[PDB]
């Protein structure tokens, strides 16, 4: 019941590269591609991906999405808790 992690829709522009997502307390996080990929939760310095695309979301339960990317990694379940923490993070 937190509307912070509350989804309303998710948009993921091909064009622009980043995804949406319409939150219920009236957020909505714009979130690159390249982020989702770098931090991917499927000192080291985390580069190359400024090109990455996802190709692909599907929901998993109620509660995370699988993002596909275009580099062929398709592991990445993103909990609603976790996209919603990467807004600052
Ligand atoms: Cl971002
Ligand atoms: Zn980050």
């Amino acid at each position: 019941s937190d509307p912070r992690t509350q989804p309303l829709e998710i948009r993921p522009l091909m064009i622009s590269r980043v995804m949406e997502v319409d939150w219920a307390d009236g957020h909505t996080s714009r979130l690159t591609f390249e982020h989702l990929r770098v931090e991917c939760p499927c000192a080291q310095i985390v580069t190359g991906k400024e090109h990455v695309s996802v190709v692909e979301v599907v929901p998993v339960g109620h509660y995370a999405v699988q993002l596909h990317f275009s580099d062929g990694h398709n592991t990445g379940i993103f909990t609603w808790e976790y996209l919603r923490r990467l807004d600052a993070e």
